[PDB]
């Protein structure tokens, strides 16, 4: 019945390219409405995001020979992370200019994904574990808010990484869904 288990997979790629989606609509205009990023703004801004776990598998290739269940545990940091934001923190800092409201505002859709996501490692556990982070560990990336004239900038990277901090948990997600099961991709 809602067993197919291939539905896992499939809800959470739904709802995290939906969330790509968002995450970069906020990304495209709001930094046309506020900065000329290399006018000399890269180097003194450091990079973050999580550019730093095997960096970006995205060009097409499938990640390399890698455990089905890493790309699970290495994802859910970069989920959980903005879920510390994704919690009280409200619109003022992300109010979506472009939007829909499509489901359901912007937490449960990342909400979802991580409480759905987490139901495929639990299936998985054990014949290829050590999954590297074990005792409780916090990942939030800042946190944000509010209108004055240098805090936006503190404010534009979340909304940057949301970027490139999510070409990885869908596309990252992408590869075992086309990886652990058949077809519906390619």
């Amino acid at each position: 019945p809602t067993i197919p288990l291939s539905r896992l997979f499939q809800n959470a790629m739904l709802r995290a390219h939906r969330l790509h989606q968002l995450a970069f609509d906020t990304y495209e205009e709001f930094e046309e409405a506020y900065i000329q990023k290399y006018s000399f703004l890269q180097a003194p801004q450091a990079s973050l995001c999580f550019s730093e776990s095997i960096p970006t598998p995205s060009n097409r290739e499938q990640a390399q020979q890698k455990s089905n269940l890493q790309l699970l545990r290495i994802s859910l940091l970069l989920i959980q992370s903005w879920l510390e934001p994704v919690g009280f923190l409200r619109s003022v800092f992300a109010n979506s200019l472009v939007y829909g409201a499509s489901d359901s505002d912007v937490y449960d859709l990342l909400k979802d994904l991580e409480e759905g996501i987490q139901t495929l490692m639990g299936r998985l556990e054990d014949g290829s574990p050590r999954t590297g982070q074990a005792f409780k560990q916090t990942y939030a990336k800042f946190d944000a808010n509010s209108h004055n004239d240098d805090a936006l900038l503190k404010n534009y990277g979340l909304l940057y990484c949301f970027r490139k901090d999510m070409d990885k948990v869908e596309t990252f997600l992408r590869i075992v869904q086309c990886r652990s099961v058949e077809g519906s991709c390619g």
